């Protein structure tokens, strides 16, 4: 596993290989920190330069406790045998996924844990940033406790597409084009705080219909028009009919061992309308919360234009050599 | 290693990349010597769609100027599905590296532009565009067959990412009209005058760039008609914005060239891609009459615009979504 990086890293253990590269925990000779880093070979590979470059657009603008620190990305010198991106970014021992299938955990531990996961979420909105794809596996997790939002390869900046899943989509995400809301990254919590009280995804569906079909199975079918009041979808109105109509079944008598707190907080994220879905913001402040809620320090965010990713606002399009510029750009600069 | 029926015989590498590799193999029970290549599209989900499309673009034609597959590994297991074994007919090299290491008489080069504009023709007639046609997407074979292939970009008629526009049409890149039979036609001239130059004859280094070389050579559209199939208020106003220079004489570019190749050249790089000449109309004309022959052209047959149900369908796919593709393509 080469490493074309600087003297001063030695490296230790490989820590992962993705289809995106190889993941090594090194150590910086110097002042004997330890690090992570990654090696992307994404040039031949169009879609992983364009998630690769967002990511990298992102972690590098924020500061915050909840969203992972790259401390800096290697230099390449002639931009003529750029094949290779290596990303130093904070060392993480484990994801919430991970966590999850191993340990039991307290309600204590649940609570912080979505806490942390929201505060990030509020920051990030704060910001005009919508993760849109929230999962388990994009919250890391430090030996102390720390957790931290990675993983921004669908971010989008408001005002076909792939996933590895629709587990934590939203169902008018799926139903509609609202598919650039803050809604879809509070109704991926509300599936996160269900699995972590689960300890196994609410929502594993194993094909589009059969999605709604078990989202609807809890949530309850949308019929009247106010369910479907946000649902302005001819379509959707019609596929949500072509399925079964059950009632929201009780989340609280069917899990009575679980804080009544975190399942009224559950209810209020997972919520068919996108504009009756709880805020992130509103959520830090439910009660559930109370014991780690300080809005004296969840950071609002500072507002990014959309330019900052000018290439979701043009049909041009994009070739080899324009990706690679872009992450060369960003990289001297 | 390529887990495959044992009736073949692995002869040698012939490449290797991100789709996977891809060799040439032994067919025991008939010697005829076949291609293998050995994707492994599902942790890449824009592969995999692309690959979705070469394997039903490809197994739908029988026409000599399109590559043909002749079976595809049946994996007996969806659970256990990550390659994908395509057997093809074998192919020596491509006209990008055949122009790029030789020569060619101005016979060759009609050879070659005639077998071209004869698939194009085939695929129009089936309201199939290509969207990517170049020199490297043109493989030829020992008796000098040019047959197409790479559909990954392709649609049926009634954004994306590319390696280089450096054959696009310029009315695809302003404009939307990124799915005319139009474009493939603009490309096809490229592959024409690289094959006179010897290089590409549009080699930009940009967007914009692209446009000024391009327009360096056509001549900039200024005019209301030159701008009469642009609906575009900005993408007029962009036009307008760049240098202006006049049409340059082809002639004086081309001098060692066939004064019929030239006329052919100016009638397929025009700007307005109403007056481009057609893949039918190219064959016709004076500089292929020598192989020109109204009979053996198949103008081919309309495909459903369902044939890529999938480019209609705005919801998000998974990678379940396109193994199932892939999966289903082969088992039915």
């Amino acid at each position: 596993i080469v490493y074309n990086i600087s003297s001063d890293f030695q490296l230790k253990s490989l820590l992962g290989e993705g289809a995106y590269g190889v993941v090594c925990s090194a150590t910086h000779k110097p002042t004997g920190e330890i690090v992570a880093i990654k090696k992307i070979e994404p040039f031949d590979k169009p879609l992983f330069a364009l998630r690769t470059l967002r990511e990298i657009k992102i972690l590098k603008h924020f500061k915050h406790e909840n969203i992972i620190t790259i401390f800096n990305i290697q230099r390449p010198d002639s931009f003529e045998n750029f094949n290779e991106v290596y990303i130093i970014q904070e060392l993480m021992q484990t994801d919430l996924h991970r966590v999850i299938s191993t340990q039991m955990l307290s309600d204590d531990h649940i609570q912080y844990f979505i806490y942390q996961t929201l505060r990030a979420v509020k920051v990030l909105h704060g910001s005009n940033v919508i993760h849109r794809d929230l999962k388990p596996s994009n919250l890391l997790i430090n030996s102390n406790c720390d957790l931290k939002v990675c993983d921004f390869g669908l971010a989008r900046i408001i005002d076909v597409e792939f996933v590895a899943t629709r587990w934590y989509r939203a169902p008018e995400v799926m139903l509609t084009s609202a598919k650039y809301s803050r809604a879809m990254d509070v109704w991926s919590c509300g599936c996160i705080l269900a699995e972590l009280f689960l300890r196994r995804p609410i929502f594993p569906g194993r094909d589009y219909r059969h999605q709604l079909l078990l989202i609807f199975g809890i949530i309850g079918t949308p019929h009247s028009d106010n369910d479907l009041r946000c649902i302005e979808s001819p379509r959707a109105r019609e596929y949500i009919k072509s399925l079964p109509m059950y009632p929201a079944a009780p989340l609280e008598k069917m899990f009575p061992r679980v804080n009544p707190k975190g399942i009224d907080l559950l209810q209020r994220m997972l919520v068919f309308d996108p504009a009756k879905r709880i805020t992130a913001k509103e959520a830090l402040e439910h009660p559930y919360l109370q014991t780690y809620h300080d809005p004296n320090d969840e950071p609002e965010g500072e507002p990014i234009p959309p330019s900052f990713f000018e290439f979701d606002h043009y049909k041009e399009a994009l070739t080899t050599k324009d990706l690679k510029k872009l992450i060369w750009n960003e990289i001297f600069s």
